[PDB]
């Protein structure tokens, strides 16, 4: 397959194997409503086979990034409608990113304690209204508040489809909440939810069947990072973990598996636990996308060998609106401005210029 030729996932053709890895940016409200330049953004970005959002709080109580956006409201709702609709004026896809960061929500955020698998206190300074700060200590999510949660993501999965988007990607990445009840530095549970590796992935797996059930597999996806610690989560034998994990997700026939996948060099993820895609290809039957530091010649490469069905691109996509066309055409890529990643203003986010 080229990167350039179509993808069927899911419910959908995508019209190309370049898409847009999922970018926090930090340009809707303090109260974590959308707001109208994003609209903009993501239209530049149309020619992406499918762009996944920015993660996307589920709840106040998942949702600790200052001026991320939510879709637990119906103001949120209202507001991602002229993202999605912009989106699919340009011709393209959009899934949502549904987002609970777990440990990592600092309380000047949501206002509230952090809850996480274990009783803990991330590592670091997190981003806040005043400044960063650091983490908060964490309660251990109760057996009998995982019912809500599941609502919870129930809830989101349904206000996406109201909002316009083409389904959700559940993030199950990076050190969140999801992350953390799956490797083991950060789950000590004595309950069904830890020890044992079903335990571990039970959360996964039960908020993915909630998501499947509320608006159907073939706009169901999930996030991954198997391999290099982050934020305080890794585990110490990733294998035997991530490749269970991967294959109840394939036996659930969700729409594709997205992994970011760490590397001894890597500039997003570094690490020497090796990435675990070769492995978590033979047991993941539907499509899988790849991530973080491709080129467009080892992008290809990884379609070529068929370890990747497409491969998402993340910083790239951030200075280079047409990536695709950039690529095909040898054009440099621009480099984007880490200063404006999460900044406020259009300044380093709907400035860069198109070819
Ligand atoms: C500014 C920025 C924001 C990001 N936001 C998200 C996010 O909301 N959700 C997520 O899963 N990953 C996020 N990531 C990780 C990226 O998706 C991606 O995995 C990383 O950029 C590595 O890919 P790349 O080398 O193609 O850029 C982010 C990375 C950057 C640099
Ligand atoms: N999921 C992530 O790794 C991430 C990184 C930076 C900002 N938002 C999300
Ligand atoms: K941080
Ligand atoms: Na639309």
């Amino acid at each position: 397959p080229s990167l350039f030729d179509p993808i069927r996932f899911g419910a959908f053709t995508a019209k190309n194997r370049i898409w847009m890895a999922p970018l926090t940016r930090g340009r809707a409200t303090r109260d974590h409503v959308p707001t109208e330049i994003m609209a903009e953004y993501y239209a530049q970005r149309a020619s992406a086979g499918l762009i996944i959002s920015e993660a996307t709080g589920i709840s106040q109580e998942g949702l600790g990034w200052p001026y991320a956006p939510g879709i637990w409201s119906d103001a949120q709702v209202e507001a991602w409608l002229p993202i999605t609709q912009a989106v699919h004026d340009a011709g393209g896809l959009i899934f949502a990113q549904l987002w609970h960061m777990g440990r990592m929500v600092p309380s000047n955020v949501s206002g509230m304690q952090p809850v996480a698998p274990s009783a803990s206190q991330a590592p670091g300074l997190g981003h806040t209204y005043d400044g960063k700060k650091p983490y908060d200590v964490a309660r251990a999510l109760r057996l009998d508040e995982i019912p809500r949660l599941l609502d919870d993501y129930e809830k989101a999965a349904r206000h996406a489809l109201k909002a316009g988007f083409d389904g959700v990607q559940i993030h199950a990445a990076n050190g969140y909440l999801i992350d953390e009840f799956i490797r083991d530095s950060t789950n000590h549970r004595h309950d069904e939810y830890g020890g044992a590796v079903e335990n571990r992935i039970r959360l996964l797996k039960d908020v993915t069947e909630r998501v499947i059930a509320t608006i159907g597999k073939e706009r169901t996806a999930v996030r991954l990072s198997p391999n290099g610690e982050i934020q305080g989560t890794v585990d110490s034998h990733p294998e035997q973990v991530f490749i269970p994990a991967a294959k109840m997700l394939s036996d659930l026939d969700i729409a594709f598996l997205g992994m970011r996948e760490g590397a001894v060099d890597g500039t997003f993820g570094k690490t020497d636990q090796p990435k675990l895609s070769p492995e978590i290809r033979k047991v993941f039957k539907p499509p899988l996308v790849l991530n973080q530091d491709y080129t467009f010649e080892t992008a290809q490469a990884a379609l070529d060998s068929g370890v990747a069905d497409a491969i998402s691109f993340g910083r790239p996509f951030i200075g280079n609106p047409d990536l695709p066309r950039r690529f095909f055409e040898k054009a440099p890529l621009t480099k984007d401005v880490i200063e404006t990643w999460y900044t406020q203003t259009p300044k380093g986010y709907t400035d860069y210029p198109l070819l």
